[PDB]
């Protein structure tokens, strides 16, 4: 047996392919079919895969995860539970990035420095129970999560889960990387099996090869446009075909990590020669010659079935731009200012923005470095603010070493912290005013509504960094990169040429300054203090457990109109300076939903008062008179980021289940760890029936079982009662975390007590 180690900081922790070689043919064994790359990834990690019934699309998978990573947004909430767990050191490879709360304002090191001052009691706090409980630390300034994460931790055949939704970012290196909640974070790190919908598999053939303008990132705008953001909800999208071979490692990591648009559980590309090319250079070529040994496991078989085949060809592919307002919007660029002038999308663009974990490798720097460079070279400057982010400390010090960042500076860009920054709004954005129409375009990923800046009326669009740098340098989306003409300083008329540059630099990576702190797993006798009158951080109280009844007469709060992603339920921006306080940050309750009653945001009609007013007002108001409430939502209701808060904010103010015509994933699992019940309508025209005033019992809950509905009487105001049927995903594991109040509760009884 090899003995190769999963990273540079976990010397003793070894990759085990002979186990995953080992499951995958006692799958095979049973099934007697090819499988997907997928398949052997996921099987490979079943608990028990002699006994596991595997059906895509329909059984839970019991998994065992290799390593859990979080960011600091979410790693508040995940740790308080594991501290409520009372278990004494996590189980598996552990780690928290601190990369969600430095606001951009001044740019890099004069950001970081503010960030560190105004959030320490939080730093401290995930510092203290890292140290604790043997979970790795990177510090602020770091990096961005998927980007350490594709630098340091993903390798070929990982099964690694994330609590953010573009945690499959690391497909990119040929492993499963999942995105998740808080409490699913708990489950692997308390050491018990995790729960996983059996995916089905939509394949992506890919011929050709890329050039010129087109690049890795309009691969995956073109998919989203033909999937749309609700087509890859249940599946993994596995890429594969001869044009696989043409795409960077890392631009196959940019084209896994947007799949989170369109819903997918994961997006993963087979091992091949650009990915071991990857590992040698990040330091890891004993992790590429060990793959290598086990390479059969890390491609599909031949023959393998895919629920749906989608076919592009890369030769033929476009440079595209996506949205406004929605990320599977999509556009070629060379008619974005058609498109734009027709539609009343404002056609000059503010601010350029590129970076991000989605589009800032040393290729990606590169590249836009080689389109800046010809601007430069005829006298021009951005015609738009122009901002850089880098997604890590190494690909800081390497760009700066090798060039590109004084290139990026001289065009007129400023360069942010190695942050999120502007990509999830924090954003200290001041050239607007709130309400003013403009547009920006980005090479990040989603681009709702008020999500860079909390500005609704911000018109973002997503497309690649060389592409957002030509558009900064013209200053309208009237500009065609390929086809026009800018005027230099000296009044010639010169054209753009495609940019070309390095995959990787010559040299190595310059790794920067000292980032990570490893776990004393000596000492370990931290004290994690949260003082009582903090306004950041507060211990969880447990909640409670169910009662034995049915759940009449519940009040609607808000029965909503159309979009409701988790931003619309609880949203980012300046309330994730309260992402470790249950009851601070649960006065954004809903405050973005549409109520089909007025279509009006943050206004609902209290049943008591007659008063219309705040949902969060409204529910503490139905909270505090014992009123138990519920939510009525449209299709793919929580589509968007993985933030728990979304379920744990209607637990406690008073909420008792959700009823939709569909739920996004994330969300409807973190429904059912706290204690909730997410619903669907078993006929969506069902959702018709119920207004506002009416009063719902949902009946059954003794007898809850997989696969059998519940019962909801609707009572009308004029004493008209309807029954109608809803449908659920529970099997039994889940209905014991719905019995027990939550799934932390019903852990904390089977921790002998
Ligand atoms: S907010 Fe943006 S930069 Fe941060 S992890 Fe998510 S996609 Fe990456
Ligand atoms: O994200």
């Amino acid at each position: 047996r090899a003995k190769v180690a999963m990273s540079h900081f976990e010397p003793h922790e070894y990759i085990r392919y002979d186990l995953l070689e080992k499951n995958i043919d006692i799958v095979r064994k049973r099934l007697n079919r090819p499988l997907t790359l997928s398949e052997k990834i996921v099987y490979g990690h079943l608990d028990d895969p002699a006994n596991q019934e595997i059906e895509r699309g329909k059984t839970y998978l019991r998994l065992r995860p290799d390593r859990v990573a979080m960011q600091d947004a979410t790693a508040q909430m995940a740790m308080l539970q594991f501290i409520s767990s009372g278990l004494p050191k996590v189980a598996v490879p552990s780690t928290i990035h601190c990369d969600h709360l430095i606001e951009a304002q001044l740019g890099g090191e004069k950001d970081l420095r503010r960030a560190k001052d105004i959030n320490q009691e939080v730093y401290n706090f995930l510092a203290t129970a890292g140290a604790k409980y043997g979970v790795g630390f990177w510090r602020p300034g770091s990096g961005i999560i998927h980007q350490i994460i594709l630098e340091n931790y993903a390798y070929p055949g990982v099964l690694l889960i994330g609590t953010d939704s573009h945690t499959p970012n690391g497909g990119g290196l040929g492993g499963i990387c999942i995105g998740v909640g808080g409490a699913d974070a708990v489950d692997v790190m308390a050491g018990i099996p995790w729960e996983l919908k059996c995916p089905k598999v939509i394949g992506v053939k890919l011929t050709g090869s890329l050039s010129g303008w087109t690049s890795p990132k309009d691969v995956i705008l073109k998919v989203a446009g033909i999937l749309t953001v609700k087509g890859g909800t249940g599946a993994i999208v596995e890429y594969h075909g001869p044009g696989v071979d043409s795409i960077s490692c890392t631009g196959m990591a940019t084209i896994c990590n947007m799949g989170a648009e369109i819903g997918a559980t994961t997006s993963v590309f087979p091992y091949n020669h650009r990915m071991k090319k990857y590992l040698s250079k990040t330091g890891r070529a004993d992790i590429a010659n060990l793959a290598d040994e086990f390479k059969d496991h890390l491609v599909p078989d031949s023959g393998c079935h895919y629920d749906q085949l989608i076919e592009i060809n890369l030769s033929e592919l476009k440079p595209h731009i996506n949205g406004p307002f929605t990320p599977d919007l999509a556009h070629p660029v060379a008619e974005v200012g058609s498109v734009a002038e027709k539609e009343g999308w404002p056609l000059d663009i503010r601010v350029g923005l590129i970076g991000s974990c989605t589009n800032s490798s040393y290729e990606d720097m590169g590249r836009s470095a080689a389109v800046a460079k010809q601007a430069l070279a005829h006298g021009l400057k951005c015609k738009s603010q122009f901002t850089i982010t880098p997604g890590s400390e190494q690909i800081r010090a390497t760009i700066e070493r090798d060039g590109y960042a004084q290139v990026l500076r001289d065009v007129g860009g400023i360069v942010l912290a190695n942050a999120c920054g502007p990509c999830i709004g924090q954003w200290d954005r001041k050239d607007i005013k709130k309400g003013e129409k403009n547009t920006i375009v980005t090479s990040y990923n989603r681009n709702f509504t008020g999500r860079n800046d909390a500005n609704p009326e911000t018109h973002a669009f997503v497309t690649s960094p060389e592409i957002v740098t030509a558009l900064a340098i013209a200053g309208t989306l009237k500009f065609n990169p390929e086809t026009d003409f800018l005027t230099g300083k000296d009044g010639k008329k010169f054209k753009l040429e495609a940019p070309d540059a390095d995959e990787l630099p010559r040299a190595e990576f310059d790794p920067g300054q000292d980032t990570y702190q490893h776990p004393p797993k000596d000492s370990s006798g931290q004290r994690v203090d949260v003082s009582p009158t903090s306004q950041r951080l507060q211990l969880l109280e447990p909640f409670d457990k169910w009662d034995g009844k049915d759940l009449e007469d519940l009040q609607i709060l808000i029965k909503v109109k159309g979009k409701c992603t988790t931003d619309h339920i609880s949203a980012a921006g300046p309330w994730l300076k309260f992402r470790g306080h249950l009851d601070n940050i649960s006065n954004n309750l809903l405050i973005g939903a549409i109520n089909s009653e007025n279509r009006k945001a943050n206004s609902v009609r209290n049943a008591v008062t007659q008063e219309f007013g705040p949902v969060p007002d409204t529910a503490r108001y139905y909270k505090q008179h014992g009123i138990r409430w519920v939510v009525i939502g449209d299709e793919n209701y929580g589509e968007g980021s993985s933030r728990e808060h979304s379920a744990l904010e209607p637990r406690f103010l008073g909420g008792r289940a959700i009823i939709t015509k569909s739920f996004a994933r994330i969300h409807e699992t973190n429904l059912k760890k706290q204690g909730l019940l997410p619903l669907t309508f078993a006929d969506p025209a069902d959702y018709n029936k119920i207004h506002p005033v009416d009063k719902l019992t949902i009946q059954g809950l003794k007898d809850f079982a997989p696969g059998k509905p519940l019962t909801c009487i609707i009572k009308h105001p004029n004493g008209t009662q309807e029954t109608i049927l809803l449908n659920h995903t529970f099997n039994e594991t889940q209905i014991e975390w719905f019995r027990a109040g939550s799934a932390l509760n019903r852990m904390k009884e089977l921790q002998q007590k």
